[PDB]
């Protein structure tokens, strides 16, 4: 674009500390290589998703 857009911009908050979450409940709980693909996948869309939806208030 022309000018500088926010979509290439990283968000305030930290989305490593979240996803830190995920591997722990992930390991905690489960067993089996398969689920650990499923936990993993399903905090990493979500993890994205968050930061699309902004909550700056």
């Amino acid at each position: 674009m022309r000018g500088r857009d926010d979509d290439d911009e990283e968000n305030p908050r930290d989305p490593r500390e979240q996803y830190r979450q995920c591997q722990e409940y992930c390991r905690r709980q489960g067993q089996g290589q398969r689920q650990q693909q499923q936990c993993q996948i399903r905090c990493e869309e979500r993890l994205e998703e968050d930061q699309r939806s902004q909550e700056e208030r």
